[PDB]
């Protein structure tokens, strides 16, 4: 019974289509073709289902799925109902534990390769050839919250890649700021119980705005670098695409004569840096909590993959010592302006997973899972990691074999004497299972070391001193870079970063706490101190006026890469306009607004009041995405108001409110014909403002204007007129 | 180190005080004198942590908790460091599966006591005499959302009791709507898949607007009486105070006599009834996730304690076939016009938990947890729920002795010959784990049914019929109760149930699904169907139109205990205003204003454009609880806005957007002197309007008047108003 519409219009076409013109659908459903090593290695377990019968587990056909067995119809349930107690069984058993972090996270796979060969400084054989493409699967998540928690919250992202190389897998388990939050793991439980929801009510879910985060931060000085990175824009991304990534650490390359390089790694969204406001991050938890898993999902069934260039800051041996600050130290960032990032190669989502618990569930990255041609260093919080990862997933998993779960298999060989353990898959057929064995003439054997194919051997880094509990006294400076990062950001982004430090500030119920934080400011920077403190009513002492600023980072006063928007990166190609429909839209405007969208690949959503359809000027029959409430201004870039007979939404409330909501949030604005006349609601200008496009009608040089608004993203020179504005 | 103020402003007072006035604790900190057999029973468990060493969970005291243990301060971690392997071995373990449904809950400790005894109609020991006392654990939830989900979320909540009887734990383990969507368990994995998250991608999180959800509704009618519900203001409850509570399934009460009576169990809020409205319950998603936790565990510091009353609608078993709907059916209500609640006894809710995890997260309810004196009936979907809550706890607490875990351990004594399993606390010195045995000389021994004290019997109800996996024949209608709510609605609450399916429907992509829920509602009532279908640019066809109306229920044509407003219960104790000040408030009306609020139990929340202090007229300095965006009117219930120097605010965007968002979501408005100049901001007319007070001070009527308007909860009257504003 209950079966498909007559035309087939549930399921979604197979080819690349814009955001809402299809329901979405499983990767292999919606991009068949679409296919590398590890997607393919997968298909040992894809269950399909199409004409085949409802069975239980153990293949037995089902007749009735809608009823339980009993002594009469209106009798009790019978204990021997095996159907049902299979279908609930396996019901009740369906939830595992989230990850301790990060549980909120967004999955995609794809596939990455180097420019060039980099066998000069490592023997990594998934760097050695421009040629040789190597599977990934990403994951990005938030911090604090829980998997069901809300994505724009404000938040370090996780960044993390597992690389199926054809010498083991590799895992990049990064974040998008390039310093953590404190020095060793020991600490981290301490750190992240105080970010986490407060253990006697478990308030609150995804964000820091409370006073344990705060009491910690102004007690361990350590932590100010990356809190105020997260109080900055970059802790309210704009979409996963376009934020970066940093792997934070400093580790080692081994090339095959056997010398070490130190390294740091980064991601740079060909997308380009951009942010949400505030205000619009906040809101959109609530209109769309899961606005960024939704946006990459979209952008990948579009062709809008998302792509990263891998780039790499690279120090010699012997340059170790010659920072102000030391290389192990992941509260520290290596300024690009001192060390360039050397570009590497580029990394391509291309295709969602079918089923989210299955491969993004169940996923595992560790930091410790490198390769011949990479090395760890001593840093303190890369080292307690080492532990901790393996740790996690035996429970999180659910035994040692989670290697053994789809998503996780290495694509390469993997052989050894290890056996059992929990749901154990392979079937090892060695006769031995202990080395060295004659039985078995020693195999699986051991490897010597080379410079391809070779067995891992550690550098032999040379290690002098006493076993201690100590922190060495070069970590000990907490305030210079605050200091270079807060001096390279734009007055915008310095007001925002204020804002941010303000609004969380004010939800810490006690107020010494709020006091010890400022305090902490004013060994940063007097003007951001004294901003923080005038929005929480707090007065700097004289002590607190004459403190010195810290030192410059090896004569830096700023680095513009450290800015999001200092220097243009914009680039519109995935982004998505909001188009307010009327009953009589003039066609002429939106032929020229849709042609001049589609030849740089923005998208767009054409709204009403209602749903259904609406007839243009010329008889066009126009599909309705959503309301002016279903789809607010937070999920769009811009937003553009056609003509035709505007008396239909002029008095409509949603309407206005939805360009008063684009118009403080920064989003460009465009209008033609009588929309003009939408003006006096966002109350402002009468020649034309700054990121107002406006015209008689909507035409090639009206797009152009509203097209490089968007390539700068949101129009900052609106930021004083915005106060007054009551939405 | 001795960190804390001294002043002693880090810990909060243990006494009552009003929300946002102390930083919130740990139950048993915050009122260690309210107690009761329960609470006192978890003492053995309860850990302190003042003037305590630090130490590893063997009792090792720490003495440097801030460093791994290294070779050299910079060296490399080493594997003899216990201290840090233990303490990251238990962070990388913290976390349990969420439940499979009801994941996100928040509960609380307090006492139920009946008002006489009712062994004339059941044997149940806890119900015998008023003067005895149960203790009870009650935890409030939503169904679909994760543990990290959002509170004011569309859905049904679920309102679970565990009484801690003399003869047992009797869990009744109910939601707030007298239904549910489906009639047999079998079905249960289908609804639940249909209304989660989609499984390629995960989304969305807590909300039902979406195609499967819609999909399976179309398909199987028996859901439309819950989703009826669910579509009304019943979905969104302002409070777990302010929502009833019912068991749904029919059960049955045993007295000594071996009589069995019908009963459907009930909870009477005694604050009322009252919900929020869909725009402001969205929006409140995003400013605060966690709104239902905070109101529920302020409440009970400020000495609110949420009460209910117990109620039973009986049925003799003669009248089991006196109705048109089948007793058993638990998607069709008994309405209270034939059947009335009979009050049995209140319930309050006096002591939040210590510690969220230990007792919120791993209490177990279970509605097979039954006493002597009630027993099941076959409603098939009852008959389900038996074998799945066992079953799913032996996964989600970690094996079969979670009875064990502190918070689920009955007060009453418990001797059997079950033994082991994982985390076995109990050790049995009993030298038989079998019966019969002579070795113990039987013992623990089984007891006879009676009047009192007596062994579990069932009642011995005819079973007759054939093994059959079938659904009665009288289970087979679905419109008639769907209908008979909607008739029993309040004209704006009709209009709400219209916008609820309206906005669900919108976010559904694939239209056909859309028009087949339309063509569900046609067979309820033609004007709601009509009303919905103009929302979706839908037209109704000629036969659509035609449809007969089901018939009434038993002569029924409305039942006003349906409807949450219809009948007045207004209770404003324990509501929250807030105040929107000036920098030189008239403090006289101040004055008027907090002792008015203060005399009814009405909270107040002092709001400014910046934190610290503000100076009134006279000097006196009045504190700041948040910013006008940092406690939204979405948290309040109304708001007040004093005379004084009202320019400081009067272009205030936020505060203006502050009263107009409050206006929109029909909020009660009182503004004193020239705080009358705000009028113009939400179009008010300079003769006024019900449901705005106005007057020259805040003296005389205009706070009874005011609160007049809170117990009346929201102005309804003010609906077409607010179509239009633009907010
Ligand atoms: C530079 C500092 C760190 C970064 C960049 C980082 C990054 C991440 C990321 C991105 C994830 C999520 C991976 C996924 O998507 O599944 C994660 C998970 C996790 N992190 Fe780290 N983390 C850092 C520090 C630490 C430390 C110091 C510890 C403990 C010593 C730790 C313990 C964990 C654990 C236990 C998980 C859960 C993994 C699982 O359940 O599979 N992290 N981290
Ligand atoms: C009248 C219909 C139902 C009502 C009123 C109801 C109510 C609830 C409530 C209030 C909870 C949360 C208890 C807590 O706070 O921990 C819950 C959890 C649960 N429900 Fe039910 N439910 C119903 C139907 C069902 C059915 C038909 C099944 C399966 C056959 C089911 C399976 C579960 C499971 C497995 C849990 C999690 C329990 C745990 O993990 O401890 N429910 N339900």
């Amino acid at each position: 019974d209950s079966l498909a519409p007559e035309d087939g219009s549930h399921r979604p076409a197979a080819e690349p289509t814009p955001p809402g013109a299809q329901p979405t659908a499983p990767g292999s459903l919606k991009a068949p073709d679409t296919r590398n090593e590890k997607l393919n290695s997968l298909e040992d377990v894809r269950k399909g289902s199409e004409n085949y019968a409802l069975t239980t587990n153990q293949g037995v056909r089902i007749a009735d799925d809608q009823n339980s067995l009993r002594a009469g119809s209106r009798g009790p349930t019978l204990l021997e109902d095996f159907i049902l107690r299979e279908k609930i069984t396996h019901f009740d058993h369906e939830r595992i534990p989230e990850r301790i972090v990060h549980a909120r996270g967004s999955a995609a796979h794809g596939y990455f390769q180097p420019y060039k060969s980099l066998s000069d400084i490592t023997k990594a054989d998934f760097l050695s050839d421009p040629n040789k493409i190597t599977p990934v699967f990403v994951r990005f998540s938030t911090v604090q919250g829980g998997a069901g928690s809300a994505d724009t919250v404000r938040q370090i992202r996780g960044f993390a890649t597992k690389f199926y190389t054809e010498e083991g897998i590799f895992d990049l388990v990064g974040n998008n700021t390039p310093i953590f939050f404190i020095q060793d793991a020991h600490k981290f439980p301490d750190f992240v119980h105080a970010v986490k929801p407060e253990p006697h009510w478990a308030i609150p879910q995804g964000q820091s705005a409370h006073d344990t985060f705060w009491d910690y931060v102004s007690l361990q000085p350590e932590t100010l670098h990356n809190v105020m990175w997260a109080m900055s824009d970059r802790g309210i991304p704009r979409s996963y695409r376009t934020m970066e990534g940093f792997g934070i650490h400093t580790f080692r390359l081994i090339n095959a004569e056997g010398k070490a390089t130190f390294v740091r790694f980064h991601w740079k969204p060909l997308a380009g840096k951009a942010s949400l406001v505030w205000d619009e991050a906040q809101k959109l938890t609530g209109r769309d909590p899961d606005f960024h898993r939704r946006e990459l999902w979209e952008a990948i069934e579009a062709g809008d993959f998302p792509e990263y260039e891998l780039g790499f800051q690279l120090i010699p041996e012997e340059d170790e010592f010659k920072f102000d600050f030391d290389l192990l130290d992941p509260t520290k960032l290596i300024p690009e302006e001192l060390v360039p990032v050397q570009r590497v190669g580029k990394m391509v989502l291309n295709r969602n997973p079918d089923n989210f618990f299955a491969e993004n569930e169940q996923a595992a990255f560790h930091p410790g899972h490198i390769v011949p041609g990479l090395d760890f260093t001593n840093d303190p919080l890369l080292q307690g990691r080492l532990f901790s990862y393996t740790d996690t997933q035996i429970s999180r998993l659910g035994g040692p074999n989670f290697h053994e779960i789809p998503i996780n298999r290495p694509t390469c060989p993997y052989h050894n004497f290890q056996r059992d353990g929990m749901h154990r898959m392979g079937i090892d057929t060695n006769p031995a299972n202990y080395e060295p064995n004659s039985i078995n003439d020693n195999w699986p054997r051991e490897t010597p070391p080379g410079p391809k194919r070779g067995g891992f051997e550690s550098y032999q880094e040379r290690v002098e001193g006493n076993k201690v509990r100590e922190r060495s006294p070069s970590f000990g400076e907490y305030y210079s870079h605050p200091r270079l990062f807060w001096l390279s950001q734009t007055p915008f982004e310095q007001r925002h970063i204020v804002d941010g430090f303000s609004f969380e500030l004010s939800k810490v119920v006690r107020p010494y706490i709020r006091e010890r934080v400022v305090d902490q400011l004013a060994h940063i920077d007097l003007t951001l101190a004294q901003a923080v403190a005038k929005n929480l009513g707090i007065e700097l002492t004289d002590d607190q006026l004459n403190i010195t600023p810290p030192p410059d980072v090896n004569g830096l006063k700023k680095d513009p890469s450290l800015s999001l928007y200092a220097i243009p990166d914009g680039d519109v190609k995935g982004r998505v306009v909001a188009i307010l429909l009327n009953d009589e839209v003039r066609s002429a405007d939106l032929l020229a607004i849709l042609k001049a969208l589609k030849a740089k690949g923005v998208h767009a959503k054409l709204l009403y009041s209602r749903m259904g359809e609406v007839t243009a000027d010329d008889g066009t029959v126009l599909p309705i995405a959503a309301t002016f409430a279903g789809a607010p201004s937070l999920t769009v870039d811009a937003v553009i108001v056609p003509c035709g007979n505007i008396a239909d939404i002029a008095d409509n409330g949603d309407a206005n409110y939805y360009l008063m909501e684009a118009y403080k949030h920064l989003k460009p604005i465009a209008l033609a014909g009588d929309a003009r006349k939408f003006k006096a609601t966002i109350k402002i200008a009468d020649q034309g403002e700054e990121g107002i496009v406006e015209a008689d009608s909507a035409d090639g040089s009206f797009m152009d204007e509203l097209l490089t608004l968007m390539a700068a993203h949101r129009v900052w020179s609106r930021i004083p007129k915005i106060d007054k504005i009551p939405a």
